[PDB]
């Protein structure tokens, strides 16, 4: 109509493959049951997929983009499956586009890698919407509910996190249930040593990276009771969310969290049912994107379950600033020693906002879209997906 | 900072008081218990509150407005309580402004009248935001998930509704539980007559306006089984949603709906819990506004429960077009005979979209904000709320 | 020394393989939208393509299997999963599954990467049978029956009946967004089939994930005089909980699911509550034969029939071997749905096909899964090597 | 057919009867209620059945065999009942032969003695299968999931277990509920001694041989809370597995196990239902055989419940090495002192693998079938069962 | 520390109750009450929103 804005449609979509303690220190993993896969996270293939970037161009030549893990496979699906839904569409139709992509990929999807593809496309749409409107994304999804974003820090050195101004520190659990009682005692001593370094009052959380079981979790938490661990994250496989009832029966005054490896509003509904998890912790680059996360967050708020997303850079920041039920978030200490903070996406972007003092403000986010500009140095690192269709 | 759009803050807020079968025909109500209150709906005071209008003016002089039921005590609360949170605020801060207004009014609110005040402010905010942006509200809340909105019609003549091309007709139940087995027999014959008037194929739904109980509903539904009633609406008091389990135990192939007189995300979580309700039916002018409605809709979407909100003009149309789980919409045949459709806000606007052929399109909603302009003839009728503060 | 020295895995190779099913009226999750409801290809049911994995042992015995998954599946084979396989004893089926499942857990658990694991696992079992000169069914518990009885999936259950199949499964044409007209037309579609085949021939209805609880309850009510044998995949695999509500409404009516569910953890939910009369795993999709055997055993503790998706020999060797596996599906993949073609087309020369509606143990008495690649179709095998040329 | 192996069918079946602290020390039993059955385990008749051995012969002359408890009435049932199913059959038909035997014996079976007869026959089938193929049984049922079997040791001297190199020690509970509060404090002292003897780090488990009740268990466990007991085994009658819910309500951080006197996949589904048992512990010679234990393990694996079967020689070892959910197992200290480890079937076999250092490896199992060759010295002791059928 | 000082001022035996004026949540209530276990607080009042 000639009463309202003639918003640009989607013209073209392009995709690109992007060419220490995190892989080389002791971390308990689903694959730590086997001797040759426990010393190194790369050995069983944590870094297998790599990273990709999706650009979406509108008819006015505005380009929105986003990045995520998924790599070559992800890029293949962008063009082969999902592009048909996007070309010629109005980018403001985020509800319809998500549902179309989710429901059309349902026979091979619902969880896992196809939904990571969907997420990154969705984030690129939101980037595009911001950039057309000359507005930051957080201003399009409900405003700011706070002025300051508080952060906890994830890494092997919570003394560093404390020094930098983060309110809490998150350490990886080193040993898995297959290390037996000796591994359990060593886990206790690892955590004891961190509590003693930071003092009695600094929040310590423990990441268990999907690696434990019910019995082990119960035995481990019981042994650590005087350490005052703030929460225990991802104790069980995401296949066994039911086990949290049995953990809560044993430890009902202890906080437990999960959800980094769960997907869609249907996945997260089970996490909120029964109320056995104190925080749900979705990854916006993984679950379905920002449109779906907004639905996850509204479901959790109905039960007053905090949503504290996985460190996703600006993709999580705009979300966190905007919601009633989203109190703080994760930053990764992604320096080799774990003692300083570096940009989450490396030298891919120029203008990444970094919480050097353990926080960010709304002003830090006041750039169009998700506020990221590709480093024109690292444009040469962006390998086009063209070769994957050269059959 | 200067990278992004400089959005106008809220300058001023003004509030105004607005100065047949629906009241006079046989309708079963909560007050149908007692002899002098069952003949007329006005007698016990369905019309008691009256109507009010809220304007919100921005610093660039853009005005957004919304109307609702509430009248004089609603206007009182606008300025006495809720104005303080709003003046000087960014109108994009919808999440914040709601959470403040709700949690501040929690000592006398949560349900009912003060929440209706919050709804109208929120809707006026959305109107303003659409107007500044030169965009319809629906293009701001997720876009269009469909091109066409299909309408059923509420009133005493569903043959009329059939003739107008509405897909269904919703008739009100004439007789209450206290009219006994005679009243039930007359209820059955009432519904039987409508069925043979419209023939075997046309959807008929029955509105019980909060007025029945578990045993009576079960009896009435049983007696009407071969009349193929599509759904039974608001059979119980909103005080006893728990009875819907017992009703579903008796009649599990039969469709039951409720929610018109329920409020907040926390009210509606009950109704989605049992999955004993086939549709939930919030009133947007009543539940807390569009900002809260979107959250209710997201919770319901995780369970694939349809939200088909109350007939609220453009405020529900923009919502209905935008969601995955919002398949169709109510219109009320608010003519005296029930045989034509009238504008829902009467004289007040010049350009209400009305589905005179039983449907609306996205093109009908393609005007800035909620797309209503006040009729300048009716501007005499709106009386400033100043007098209510002259103590 | 006293025991056989079994060959270890030497190498792994992968290859991309280069109508009513796509162009008739079928209800689908994407039937919500006008542009995606006439065609099944439009929203991309055919998107992934097919792939084949060969596994070669140190003695030059080659095991293989094929599935859907195509180029991104191949990619995953060499990039992720090959590291667990080279140099391993192929008899270690339990260890190799657990490694592959738990290594891929951060991006896996359901969907595409599990389809990858499945085909790898099936190829391992092919190899194991081939080394031992034995059919797979003789390695996984023997024959519990002599005869596999088939039902037929397709739009012509009269053709099914005539061909010797014991039952016929039809696709539901219209979705819940077609409204009450769609429901009436659905009822009419099913009446026509009941009337054509007569009162005693079993018909079952494939709903392909497309419905919701309320619509399913209404539709099943309207068809009650038609004596539908079962209703298959009424809900999204995201909402298996809804079957409690459906069974509350219709406890005498049979409901099935499980085609698009994955792993022993996914399937346990479908057995809890016993709201599903049959579970229907896809062996090429769920995790493979190693995991299917575990799903089957779980189910058998509660006497739930497991009746797999049509997967050719990969399901036949399963179905013949288990106590709780009473029959299975064949897909009528001729264009008219009036005859039976091979499931994998022209890729193999020696597919067993139930032209008279059954198979025997004798039909399955070939080494491994009993499939031999057509050397005319070997030129269609595109090597996956182009996908790593970055 | 002519394309595959021509596999030998079963030609013949033979059965044979085989002609300290465990019977004479303080152990709590179900029969410890009464004075004259308290001091001696033989007095109420633990030894009453005796042992038997079944040989299965194929048409190529290959013989598989297995041994278990059951003795004369077991041998009776082999030929009277079960022989009819086996002669002429393919021994690869393990799935057929179990269901046939089980469902045909259902009228007097399901649990107990006839199921023991089923187990031994099935174990002799697997031995034959391994022997014909020239492969160990574990390489036929899933391969090795681990290189090492770790053992804990069961008997009255855990310091002996510790020294021999077993990772943990399981002691029998001396006194029953009918020994009163004095018996309770005696039980507590027993256990406090053993904790003192082995020190604070060494795993101690307690066998309660079906002998306790819910209230006793709850009181005894609470009284031993300082003694960090690893698990409490078979506290309840196998008839009262529902009581574990009540025990876990009192003691949710304590581990409890059972299963030794349970039978079939249907018996065990109950134990995994509700997840009130940390470990299930079937006896492979008792529950229905290897074919059925494979199905029990799979059921348990879906809920990540450890199966740690009763000590049954190579019959357990091949199973334990093969499965994802089977972390260690049991060896019994079957010396008179309880201070050394001896073959579980005594002098019957020449080559029984014994974990003298508290472990076994996959190399130890690398003999065809279950790896047991029968001692021709002990071949005189095998009484043929023919006398039982001379009426 | 607020509540410990009140326990100490009135001594061990006098009943003290805590009004939380609808202001807490489940996690914080559970944590707070745990932290105050030796204070023998008699009851905790309106910890949760009436919603």
């Amino acid at each position: 109509l000639s009463s309202v804005k003639d918003f640009p449609k989607i013209k073209a979509i392009r995709s690109f493959i992007i060419g220490h303690w995190l892989i080389d220190s002791d971390i308990s993993t689903p694959a730590s049951k086997w001797e040759q896969y426990k010393k190194s996270r790369t050995s069983w293939g944590i870094n297998v997929l790599g990273s990709f970037l999706v650009e979406i161009e509108a008819t006015d030549g505005t380009v929105g983009f986003a990045t995520g893990f998924g790599g070559p496979p992800a890029c293949w699906l962008v063009h082969q499956h999902f592009e048909r839904f996007l070309i010629g569409a109005d980018p403001r139709n985020t509800n319809l586009l998500f549902e179309q992509m989710y429901r059309a990929s349902m026979f091979y999807g619902r969880k896992g890698l196809p939904i990571a593809v969907i997420s990154v496309i969705d984030l690129a749409l939101w980037d595009l919407l911001g950039k057309v409107r000359n507005e930051p994304v957080y201003r399009l999804i409900g405003g700011a509910t706070k002025e300051r974003l508080d952060f906890y820090c994830t890494g092997p050195e919570p003394t560093a996190a404390k020094a930098m101004g983060f309110w809490g520190g998150k350490v990886p659990l080193p040993f898995c249930p297959d290390d037996g009682h000796e591994g359990l005692r060593k886990n206790v001593e690892f955590l004891r040593k961190h509590r003693e370094a930071v003092g009695p009052d600094f929040p310590i959380m423990v990441d268990c990276y999907m690696s434990l079981n019910v019995s082990y979790t119960i035995e481990l938490v019981k042994a650590c009771l005087d350490l005052n661990i703030n929460w225990w994250e991802e104790c069980l496989s995401p296949d066994d969310t039911d086990g949290f009832a049995l953990i809560k029966r044993a430890h009902p005054t202890v906080k437990f969290t999960t959800g980094e490896h769960e997907y869609s509003r249907y996945g997260f509904r089970k996490l909120v049912e029964g109320r056995n998890l104190d925080i749900i912790q979705p990854d916006v680059m993984w679950l379905g994107g920002l449109t779906e996360l907004l639905k996850v967050a509204a479901l959790a708020a109905a039960y007053d379950v905090p949503v504290v997303p996985h460190a996703s850079g600006p993709y999580s920041y705009h979300f966190q600033i905007s919601q009633p039920n989203t109190p703080f978030q994760e930053y990764l200490a992604n320096s080799p020693d774990g003692k300083s903070v570096l940009p989450v996406f490396g030298d891919l972007f120029i203008d990444e906002p970094i919480p050097t003092k353990g926080y960010l403000t709304t002003a830090d986010l006041d750039k169009p879209g998700f506020g990221l500009t590709i480093n024109p140095a690292a444009r040469a690192k962006l390998i086009p997906s063209d070769y994957l269709f050269k059959v």
